[PDB]
């Protein structure tokens, strides 16, 4: 790849929400965003895996991040959609209530979560701040790893 110096390209965070709370990923890792509509649940599963999707023939598990994380299952309307991104190289929907705003931010500006947070630092990447809201930038790899193995994924 060959990369340009002309312009700032800045750090973008797309910025959903789950109940009363603000979550972010890169965009670069945000390959799609589709409607939360027709999650099939497939028996045996981990509650946290909502089901799968069938996106243009292939099949795609959906896991819903408030059950993942223990949050609170309340924010969910009309605005719900689910974000296509890829772990180990497969892709995986992520539930959210609503993608509220894409904003830049200095990638030096986002701190290391302390041991014990709002959710598993498993989950979490880095703690980004704005407005005057703690942003808390998810960690794909491990949201699909129940004890040691990959459900639905690997």
């Amino acid at each position: 790849k060959h990369h340009h110096h002309h312009h700032p390209m800045p750090k973008k965070i797309v910025v959903f929400s789950l109940a009363e709370e603000l979550y972010g990923l890169d965009i670069f890792d945000v390959h799609e965003v589709v409607k939360d509509v027709s999650i099939t649940k497939i028996p045996e599963t981990p509650e946290f895996i909502e089901g799968i999707i069938n996106l243009r023939g292939k099949i795609i598990p959906v896991i819903d991040l408030k059950k993942r994380f223990g949050i609170g299952k309340r924010g969910k309307s009309k605005d719900s959609r689910i974000i296509i991104v890829e772990i180990l190289g497969q892709k995986a929907g992520l539930i959210v209530d609503a993608v509220h705003e894409v904003i830049p931010i200095d990638e030096n500006s986002i701190e290391p979560p302390p041991p014990v947070t709002t959710i598993d630092t498993a989950f979490v990447e880095g703690i980004a701040k704005t407005d005057d809201k703690m942003i808390i930038i998810i960690k794909l790899h491990f949201l699909f790893e129940v004890n040691g193995k990959e459900m639905l994924l690997n």
